[PDB]
């Protein structure tokens, strides 16, 4: 919705996420899929420097992720990390939403 809550979801400052505990929390709470974004909050704002009006915008460098994917028991995890690069909605410079990953 904002930048302040794109950080909450989506940056982590260690690739090795605790998928089963933070997934099972009121911020994430059990969400099928989430991604963190392994950096500090600020070279990722950076991905939206310039960008005014509300665009989605693919990274162009690659990042590391760490995803937390639902197991076949609800709210039960596994985590993957990749290299990929991902797209936001940026607006006013910062991104507010995290659309997806790259193919």
């Amino acid at each position: 919705q904002d930048w302040l809550t794109f950080q909450k979801k989506h940056i982590t400052n260690t690739r090795d996420v605790d998928c089963d505990n933070i997934m099972s929390t009121n911020l994430f709470h059990c969400k099928d899929k989430n991604t963190f974004i392994y950096s500090r909050p600020e070279p990722v704002k950076a991905i939206c420097k310039g960008i005014i009006a509300s665009k989605n915008v693919l990274t162009t460098s690659e990042f590391y992720l760490s995803d937390c994917n639902v197991t076949s028991r609800p709210c039960k995890y596994k985590l993957k990390k990749s290299t990929n690069k991902f797209a936001v909605t940026c607006e006013n410079q910062a991104p507010v939403h995290f659309v997806g990953v790259g193919s």
